């Protein structure tokens, strides 16, 4: 099928920074044929290849063309001229989850239960993919102008076929023992954004990288006394040291088990994207 001819620099009013990675920048743009906004990421030629970064990019370009479904950031093109790459991505109007957590403080009970099903559900299907995050974090949750949550940076995601460390606060017991990782990583990380969701700060918090670590390894943290006790019992069951006995993984049966939770008594997992998103406080 004839797809239409590449996009060009030109076709766009390129305007704000909206991000700024090491490899990468992400710019607003609008294209001027068609009206729309999308967030245009930039990445430099020169700089990849020199940081040998190329498996990293191909990867992520890669992964992104695999995802369809309404809690993904889509591609929509890919184009580059002499010296950049471009990559046209959906544009989330309500930016980062981290924004809505440090503005309103920490969320009540539906609200926490909503964006922690949207999270589930999407990585339900991720893992359905075979394909593992390794970076999930309220920095990469991004909310679109319904509400609804967007998933970004596949730059550091991994698709399994039968090495990187991700942000300290998320980083699970296994990747500091062993340098390997797996679907249940991406389930520690939600047993961290759940307790960042109630108590509006991540669990494990010290100083620098290495105490960091320190806690994490020893499992040093403690729940708030205002917790909503279903969401204790639920992240008690995610921020499990034996990697195989996270509610959730293979070993646990999967994600049946996981959305069968108690904390989820009253979530309708079928039709999420349909739902109204609950006023954030
Ligand atoms: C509230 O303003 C913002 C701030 C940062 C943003 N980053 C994106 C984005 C990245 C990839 N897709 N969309 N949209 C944003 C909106």
């Amino acid at each position: 099928p004839p797809q239409p001819r590449k996009k060009r620099p030109e076709d766009f009013k390129f305007g704000k920074i909206l991000g700024e990675g090491s490899f990468s920048t992400v710019v607003l743009a609008r294209e001027l044929a068609t009206s729309r906004e999308y967030a245009i990421k930039i990445l430099e030629k020169r700089h990849i290849i020199k940081e040998n970064k190329v498996p990293y990019v191909t990867r992520e370009r890669d992964v992104m063309s695999r995802l369809d479904h309404p809690f993904f950031v889509k591609l929509y093109f890919t184009f580059q001229d002499d010296e950049k790459l471009y990559f046209g991505l959906s544009y989330a109007k309500n930016g980062e989850l981290l924004k809505y957590i440090r503005k309103i403080g920490s969320f009540d009970e539906t609200c926490t239960r909503f964006y922690t099903a949207e999270i589930v559900s999407a990585l339900e299907y991720l893992h359905g993919k075979g394909i593992i995050h390794r970076d999930l974090k309220p920095e990469n949750i991004l909310l679109n102008e319904d509400m609804h949550i967007q998933i970004t940076d596949f730059g550091t995601a991994k698709v399994l076929s039968p090495s990187f460390v991700g942000t300290a606060q998320y980083v699970s017991p296994e990747l500091l023992t062993e340098k390997s990782a797996c679907k249940s990583s991406d389930l520690w990380a939600l047993g961290c954004i759940i307790y960042q969701l109630v108590a509006g700060l991540p669990p494990f918090r010290a100083g620098n990288e290495y105490l960091i670590f320190q806690k994490i390894i020893k499992l040093e943290y403690d729940f708030p006394e205002k917790f909503f006790p279903k969401a204790r019992d639920l992240v008690e069951k995610l921020l499990v040291l034996d990697a195989t006995k996270r509610l959730g993984c293979e070993e646990m049966e999967g994600y049946g088990p996981l959305k069968a939770h108690p904390f989820f008594e009253s979530v309708t997992w079928e039709n999420l994207h349909q739902q109204t998103p609950p006023k954030l406080t």
